[PDB]
């Protein structure tokens, strides 16, 4: 009975993922986030080993709950007759991450060194579950602000991973490869990759690469910002136009750019005021 499980608090934030609303789980205060879907807004549905039909965000998080803090925890749902309600984690103090970069600007490498790194954590742990997000960009990710450490939400445009190509696609068009837009074709890693191009670029430099169409098929990569020769070579690798030519998340987490990461704590002690 949600209702007397919960007391609701104001609405976080709207949109293609539903409505958001800060909460608290009455029985000991745990402070929760309380997502709401409706059914008639779902893409696709999902199974669940019981075979019971959930919207496939469902699956997608139940999937991926585990004691890694990579990733937001689903803590229960409910199903109304219009809507699915989610119960989800909340970090306290939070903030997304587009929140973040808008309100700093482009972000010293040490500390998108860090932010990155935690993604891709968070992604492999992810494609390990066997999901695949389909959504990777700076409003999807959120950042515990107290230990530094970073969450992948939303997975509400995601698929079960394969290993055969995709041809469907609801996540944000600017993160999306070329191959997508051209062919209306791509593979799963490959395209997770291009979309952590796109994102490396937006930390460093502060705002997407491609905003058109074009400039997306065209893969010409233009700083605006002084970017390191090193986060440069990473980014339009990221960003190579043939899939097979971009780097595998293995590559990524060796590339020279990569080194020496700080600690989730330290980057809250130097970069978050902690
Ligand atoms: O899907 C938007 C969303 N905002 C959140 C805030 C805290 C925890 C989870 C959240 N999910
Ligand atoms: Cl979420």
């Amino acid at each position: 009975p949600l209702e007397s499980q919960y007391q609701v608090g104001p609405l976080l934030g709207s949109g293609g993922f539903g409505s958001v609303y800060s909460g608290i789980r009455v029985s000991d205060n745990l402070p929760v986030a309380i997502k709401h879907v409706e059914k008639d807004r779902i893409s696709d549905w999902g199974e669940l080993p019981n075979g019971t039909r959930v919207p496939m965000e469902v699956v997608l998080l139940k999937k991926v709950s585990s004691g890694f803090s990579g990733v937001i925890r689903l803590l229960d749902w409910f199903e109304r007759p219009d809507s699915f309600v989610l119960i989800l984690e909340r970090p306290e103090p939070v903030q997304d991450l587009f929140d973040f970069i808008t309100e700093r600007g482009a972000l010293q490498e040490e500390l998108a060194r860090s932010f990155f790194w935690q993604v891709l954590e968070a992604v492999r742990h992810c494609h390990n579950c066997g999901v695949l997000h389909r959504d990777i960009k700076d409003e999807n990710i959120l950042i515990d602000l107290n230990r530094g450490e970073l969450k992948l939400i939303d997975f509400g445009s995601g698929a079960l991973l394969k290993d055969t190509v995709y041809t469907d696609f609801d996540g944000t068009r600017v993160y999306s490869p070329p191959e997508w837009i051209r062919y209306h074709r791509y593979h799963g890693r490959s395209a997770a990759v291009w979309s952590l191009g796109i994102l490396l670029y937006d930390m460093v430099c502060g705002d997407i690469p491609f905003e058109h169409d074009e400039e997306i098929i065209r893969g010409q990569v233009f700083f605006r910002q002084r970017v390191s020769s090193e986060c440069q070579h990473l980014i339009r690798w990221c960003l190579a136009l043939r899939p097979s030519d971009r780097p595998t998340f293995e590559e990524i987490q060796n590339h020279p750019w990569m080194q020496d990461v700080l600690l989730p704590q330290e980057t809250a002690e130097i970069h978050l005021h902690s």
